[PDB]
């Protein structure tokens, strides 16, 4: 179910799943407006990995786990992913799921291999080593894409109370938005955060299947 | 424990200390719209508009919210029913009855429950007309709800259609659930699990549960 459109600058070709179709024209238009600017910065991730998450189906997703932007370094295009399992954020998320599920022995963790879950970066790049530095470039695109995502998922789970302090939640909507502590914050706080369990309670209340968070583990 | 003056009726607003950081803008916003708002007969009466501001907020962990007051005989206390005839509070009491096991009762009040603040998003309607003062309360409503959600752990909105266009900067801290309106005649509120799930959500947020049985009047 894959398609392809072209943008005037790198990565030139953008692959996407059918479910993203209603957005892709405005996306191409918007990205052509800012690409020349942001590409003059070296970025995390690299341009070829900006949009790889658009390959994912959305209709089978019921939970979005969203961070504000990619890792300052070594981003892969897949939000929170750390191939060698070294980034603090994914390690803490893993520790939380470890205590939750009883899985003690694991090599890594990836939110992208969990049924029903799509991990998301609100901004799709940052200047290398500088968090939120590409906000002005992704702004319009960021609203466009997230709004489309929340047309499919039942729960939007944002990580970072400061980062998402001004997010406007739509009540009725059929989408519940919760904002938790950033996993790489301070004074634990994220560790005692039970947002993953809360999500499943919300899902089951909405008569949806719950998330099997243990699926994220890599052995 | 406090008081401020406004230019139109009810001319004065009494409030608890916890509402202090909001009262500056509230007076300003109310003076802007009160003139048009007051040309209609309202439910509730102007002197009952803000009586829920007398409630403490620091000791509240659950907000139960309707879109606006009942079009007749509103008391300023959301969902309150003196003679216990409004279908809303009766369906609610019925649900709480099943949850708590309390069988015999002659009434129910959400406003006498520790940790719970009943709320109406819009603070008035024209007498006999539902959702008619949305355009006057809009700014005020966002301000007051945002403040509440700085304190409560769970926000329970009743009426999916009613709240379908409402957006809010929740922040927190706050888990939101939106359920069917209790007075809906196409729905069976007995099948609603919202009240039961609230205490689960509170436990997951490491808070004490709500004792819903405190609502019963005997």
């Amino acid at each position: 179910h894959m398609n392809s459109v072209t943008v005037s600058h790198a990565p030139y070709t953008i692959t996407y799943h059918n479910d993203w179709e209603p957005v892709m024209s405005q996306l191409v238009e918007f990205y052509n407006e800012v690409a020349s600017w942001l590409l003059r910065d070296e970025t995390s991730p690299i341009p070829d990995k900006f949009f790889i998450q658009l390959k994912q189906p959305l209709r089978n997703k019921r939970v979005c786990v969203c961070g504000i932007d990619p890792y300052p370094k070594d981003g892969t295009g897949v939000p929170f992913e750390s191939p060698n399992f070294t980034k603090k954020s994914i390690k803490e998320i893993a520790s939380s799921i470890s205590r939750l599920t009883g899985v003690i022995d694991y090599k890594g963790y990836n939110l992208n291999i969990i049924d029903g879950v799509i991990p998301w970066n609100y901004y799709l790049s940052c200047k290398l080593g500088e968090t939120k530095s590409h906000a002005i470039y992704w702004d319009k695109i960021s609203k466009l894409l997230l709004q489309h995502i929340t047309k499919h998922v039942s729960v939007l789970y944002c990580l970072g109370k400061t980062d998402f302090s001004n997010i406007r939640a739509k009540l009725g909507g059929g989408v519940t938005t919760i904002v938790g502590y950033h996993p790489a914050a301070r004074d634990r706080q994220f560790e005692k955060d039970r947002s993953f369990e809360i999500i499943n309670v919300l899902l089951e209340l909405d008569n949806k299947a719950p998330i099997n968070w243990a699926q994220g583990f890599i052995y």
